[PDB]
């Protein structure tokens, strides 16, 4: 236990591990994709054993690339795709079925039914969330409805539930620790964010035995130590944990009320720190927990954009319009049209501020002159436009003006996209020097827990700001582009055809 | 109470690790490609640190996939691309330069000069080999010629030489052990195979200091134990070692005199076991050491075909005629032509039985109706034809009639190619149940050294038979196809153009 901390980032389509020194500098890293299953249209599943294997792989890869040995690791921090739900057998460690991903709509019939039975308001008051298949609760209900015998095993204390943080810590401790942090728990829709406890009324409503549930802890404390007889001959403290979007918020050093970031990945998620009190007005956004450290709980407002990077995957894999995902920026830069085509890629419904689960993907403004380049450019721009919807909502809700947006994520590497984002927002966009701020955030949490870094000030002193994009598009051009987006979304929301 | 053996197969374009149980069943494996460098025409280099990283990765991957723990491995067998040469600093452990691959012709001017100065008869009588850039000797000379200061450091005991086996054992032991086995040693062109020692007269001729050279040991004994603080730990015996083609011979259980195999991979290599006395006539073939075990040394005859699999990589990367390598099987199966097109892919010269370093790749029988499919089929068929050349030479030299050929290697999976091989040879072709008999060979060697398996009879009790291919083409067709090949080769050997 010495001079390095490791972060593991278990993302939607790949896992990553990174080892940092006491300066916050990257010494080694490794990344590996894992299988995505789509058994029925709208369903998305992961095999949790394959997720664990990808994590084992990248932990190995980080050590191999760094030349660092486990005995030198002070702490491990863990961050993850949120909501994605695993249920597993307590004795064998075997998942009962595939994990259901946050992307999946397979549990929508159950969410719909909860709405028809009138629970929307109660759920929102307790959890800060909205009744939707997005969150863990209906994924658990789905698994206990559909996996033969699962409900009875659960009623007999034999099955455990966990989000990915919890699953991984379980794996790493070989079953000794079944824990989750406040930020991940807050995403389950089973957790009361005001009383800070699993909500018994929701549990009863859904017939989920409380014996399935992990204990909830802060985002920065020692949860246990590795056994994992792959982590070599070392018992390393598992010491920081947060949902990926909250990890990014922390890694961006957004510690003060009002500070705001956006992470561009498979989806895009705008999170504002609101401090120790939720927020007077939640309208059209989620109220969630940012992080719990130093005895205190810090809340956040979040607007979720479900489909961002995955729209580009669709172009590649569905339409086969592009050969690779990076090729998309090459094509978009070459677009020659008037910029009047709009793609609203709401494959699973519109996220914030709309939260309209019946919307599907749509395209507008097509003409004979519309080229592949134009269509790909419009697809990329969607995430910038919806980010503005969200950020305007955040100003309205928070009554705070927003002079600056910090940004991170794989997709934020696209300079032209970031310039466009600044241009349409008419606010400065500050891109992180190290785009993987999710992993950095988890490393910070773990480092603070073990005394690797002592104080939030030692973290600040590591801050080395990145590329700044300043707005350079005139008000008339910007107002026109955004007004066309609003009309596109409006028109998308009018298509609500349901068969029979 | 340890119940598994691991084999590491460090090949020409990828490395692979497999864990076997005491019945020989594969429990887990992992394979990883690593960069191939071609700095000039005819040169082929590997970064030895990247090769080490690939082996680290696959050692992890096999543990990860199998669920087995390093404390349960009875011993590790290592097998490798032969001749490939690394020279490194004894103190830093840093290679002085890229390794020079067996494929590389960069040291040809040095080999050429040795032939001009009449050293053929003497090198062959000492080593069983021929003077060619293929073998390690001229590659070490190239490194001492061309890396500034290298000859002086070598002369001062500061640099070590190793084929890949030796490099890997050095890395695994963190610099404790500098060893090589008889089979790998015999391929350097620095090792006297009659006297079983490094040949001083060859070393003086090439000005190679003997302090560079590893100790030479048998193919089955404990060379040392792992440190490798990534091999978790667990100090596991490093216990079997052989050049890849000799490991395959052992893996096929070709333990008796006369028994013969061919391994179809990047190159193809026909090896016949000639027992405890070398073979009487070596004409047109190599005399090499098969393996040393039980205090005895088993010799072998070899015919090497440099370009087999790599002809298909050339179709993919050079001509861009196919999308991936697997696709070649599929194109060849659709070929409609008379089968009268011949491709002699001798990019770096012709191997056994020709050993003509000045021949280059060539193509014959083209007509306006020759399709891509026909071109691809002719390319694949070359290795089958040249294997007949070699097998007929072996029959000539040994007087042994050869009624059966055992086969293995990745490229042997192609049933149409394996049938064609049996067809043109008019002898039965028996494919290994497990195509990676190389790794199996290394495992057998390691297991025998630590008593995991006690005696050769325990090895034979594991034999599970593979697919048999029996000849089914009449004499006239077989004789015409082969005659055409021989004319193609003759014509290739007549093109000997050299500028100036």
């Amino acid at each position: 236990e010495k001079n390095y901390v490791m972060a593991i980032d278990q993302g939607t389509t790949s896992s990553r591990a990174i080892i940092f020194d006491r300066n916050g500098k990257k010494i080694g890293s490794s990344q590996k994709e894992f299988p995505q299953y789509f058994p029925k249209s709208g369903w998305v599943e992961h095999n949790a054993n394959e997720i664990w294997n990808s994590v084992q792989s990248v932990i190995a890869g980080a050590f191999i690339e760094s030349g660092i040995r486990p005995e030198a690791i002070a702490g491990i921090g863990i961050t993850n795709q949120r909501e994605t739900t695993v249920v597993w057998d307590k004795t064998t460690g075997q998942p009962i079925a595939n994990a259901i991903v946050w992307q999946s709509r397979q549990s929508s019939p159950i969410a719909d039914q909860l709405k028809v039975d009138g629970h929307t308001e109660m759920i929102h008051e307790k959890t800060g969330l909205v009744i939707d298949a997005y969150f863990s609760a209906t994924k658990v209900r789905w698994l206990l409805d559909n996996i033969e015998g699962a409900q009875e095993k659960a009623d007999n204390g034999e099955l455990l539930f966990g989000t990915i943080d919890s699953w991984l810590v379980w794996k790493l401790t070989d079953g000794q620790v079944h824990v989750t942090d406040y930020s991940n728990a807050s995403r389950t829709m089973l957790y009361n964010i005001h009383k800070l406890e699993w909500d018994q009324e929701i549990l009863d409503l859904l017939n989920i035995p409380s014996s399935m549930l992990p204990e909830v802890k802060s985002n920065s404390e020692v949860y246990g130590h590795t056994r994992s007889y792959e982590f070599y001959g070392s018992e390393v403290p598992i010491a920081g944990m947060a949902g990926d979007q909250q990890a990014a918020l922390f890694g961006q050093m957004a510690f003060e009320k009002g500070m705001i970031k956006n992470t561009y990945g498979t989806g895009a998620f705008i999170v504002m720190n609101t401090g120790e009190e939720p927020q007077l007005s939640d309208n059209d956004l989620l109220t969630t927990i940012g992080y719990g450290i130093n005895g205190k709980v810090y809340y956040a407002l979040e607007g979720s954009i479900f489909v961002a990077g995955s729209a580009i995957q669709w172009l590649r894999d569905g339409l086969r319009m592009i050969e690779t995902s990076p090729q998309s920026e090459e094509l978009a830069a070459k677009a020659k049209g008037d910029n009047e085509v709009y793609v609203v890629p709401a494959f699973t419904g519109l996220g914030a501020p709309y939260w309209d689960s019946e919307a599907r993907g749509a395209v507008f403004g097509l003409t004979r002159g519309t080229t592949k380049e134009d269509f790909v450019r419009a697809t990329l721009q969607a995430v910038a436009y919806q980010s503005k919807d969200v950020i305007d909502t955040m100003k309205k809700d928070s009554g705070i003006d927003i002079p600056l947006l910090k940004v991170d994520g794989g997709a934020a590497k696209n300079d032209l996209l970031m310039q466009f984002q600044a241009d349409i927002l008419d606010i400065d966009v500050q891109r992180a020097a190290n785009l993987e701020t999710t992993a950095l955030g988890a490393a910070y949490l773990a480092g603070l827990a073990v005394g690797f870094w002592k104080d939030l000030d030692e973290l600040k002193s590591m801050a080395e700001e990145g590329q700044m994009f300043t707005p350079e598009m005139p008000a008339e051009e910007r107002d026109n582009l955004y007004e066309g987006w609003k009309q596109a979304v409006a028109a998308t929301q009018t298509f609500k055809f349901k068969a029979k």
